[PDB]
């Protein structure tokens, strides 16, 4: 139960027992960005070895209620996913992560 950066390979990002379904039609979804490109994601509660980058934004957020910040590998600066943060106190969970499945190992 261990998932790692695909590019540098050594770095543990998260474990499989951190996965959860917030699509509610699965933990694994696919979302389209503004330019029309499709990203196949995986929602997890917790992840580490990630440098965040930029302010949280809600421009075209895939989870309404939440804002997204870009996330990268500490080591190789490879784009892993985004971190989602709630915009009010009442929501739950308050924060989680949406990771690119094709950026992790093993890919599932
Ligand atoms: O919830 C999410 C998570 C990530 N994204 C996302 C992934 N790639 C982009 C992206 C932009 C905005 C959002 N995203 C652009 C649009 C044009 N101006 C620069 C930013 C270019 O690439 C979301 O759209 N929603
Ligand atoms: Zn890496």
């Amino acid at each position: 139960t261990s998932l790692s950066c695909k590019q540098c390979q050594e770095t543990e990002i998260t474990t499989k027992n951190e996965i959860f379904s917030l699509s509610l039609s699965g933990p694994m979804a696919a979302y389209v960005n503004p330019h029309g490109y499709v990203h196949e994601t995986l929602t997890v509660y917790k992840a580490s070895n990630l440098n965040l980058i930029g302010r949280p934004s809600t421009e075209h957020s895939w989870f309404p209620g939440y804002a997204w910040t870009v996330a990268q590998c500490k080591i190789c600066a490879s784009h892993i996913g985004w971190k989602f943060t709630a915009t009010k106190k009442d929501m739950s969970p308050q924060k989680f992560w949406g990771l690119t499945r094709s950026a992790l190992l093993p890919t599932i």
